[PDB]
């Protein structure tokens, strides 16, 4: 399992090189912290496909989810963070929207999202899995792991 | 009288073609969440005008403000938020600033606002009332239903 | 000593000219209000400078920091603010990021900045001391007063 490490502490052993995120998310989830191995899918105002992903069991993993940043839908409403939280999941990363804000905080995982739309996103299923995704300068890499607090996330 | 209904129950009830607002929005108020009849205002750094509208009685009005969005000057403070909620408006719409932060977290109405700015609003009452003002991809027409809460906002 | 007044009071003394500065800060600090003389350093990701500067006693005083709103590195983490509160500084304006935001709530000291990033800067020391500092349409100039809250900031 992975332990948890503030950003900075991460930062200060890491050096000039570390790689963190310069992209101002806001937090979502019961959990403020959190740090586990990444996963990514690749999507665009559609969750069936990560909803699939996030119905695997999981060992406290990461899902990074790169919906283009779009604040038109909702990628993750209470629904997904239950199901993600009760198969294992410790945190997901929203390049995108989410919905029912006021019952993310009460879920016990963590949530970082661009901002919120109660507007659905559909479920097609289209997108792609571990997919390398680039956000504020760094890369999420598949199986990496990544690590979130309130200054912002870190991927060794 | 107009009973509040969560943003994304609406959705759900609506369906694909739901109007919602995509434009993220800062809350104020002393109430999260708020729905009622709209009327609409446009002006710009100048609020004799929406308060005019707010000094009419209302049966739990929402008023659209749209003052382009500008952050350089507060469209409403604690006078006439105070005003609005003593008339009878349930919540405020603002495509603007707002001042008396603070303060406007104790006052019993909604209010949603871009930022905020505490040089003043002139009063020389230019602007048009009961105009139709397009913000976020949704258009808010006078006599349509809003419905406000943490996620966002719907017009039905 | 210089004594704190909202800003929307100065506003409402000082009237139409009113120097008060459009740019959204978010707040960090252990204090949400905030006045005193100011002092200014111009630097980019390195924080050598504004530390040396923060290092010196002061009499409430308040140093505005141009970091060109970098959201890259860190200026100011709970360090250098633990630093300026205990030499007398009041306040912490910051064009550019903070880290331990979780910690600087914690600090007996008022802080505005546009954003986190664990990343830290770097110590070379170069920048520029005593400048005047142009942001959201306000001159900071030092040895002006500076009066920050939950609405803005004015200078006088």
């Amino acid at each position: 399992a992975i332990s948890f490490r503030p950003t900075a502490d991460l930062v200060d052993d890491i050096g000039p090189d570390v790689r963190s995120c310069d992209l101002q998310f806001r937090q979502f989830g019961g959990r403020s912290q959190f740090a586990g191995p990444i996963s990514t899918v690749r999507c665009f105002q559609d969750n069936a496909l990560l909803k699939s992903v996030l119905s695997q069991p999981s060992a406290g993993g990461v899902l990074v989810i790169d919906g283009a940043g779009s604040l038109h839908t909702a990628l993750v409403g209470d629904v997904i963070a239950e199901l993600a939280r009760s198969t294992g999941w410790t945190g997901l990363i929203v390049h995108g929207a989410v919905r029912d804000a006021a019952a993310l905080r009460g879920i016990d995982i963590g949530i970082k999202a661009l901002g919120t739309n109660p507007r659905k996103s559909t479920k097609t299923g289209a997108g792609e899995r571990d997919v390398e995704i680039t956000l504020g300068g760094v890369t999420f890499v598949p199986g990496d792991i990544a690590y979130s607090d309130d200054d912002g996330i870190i991927v060794v």
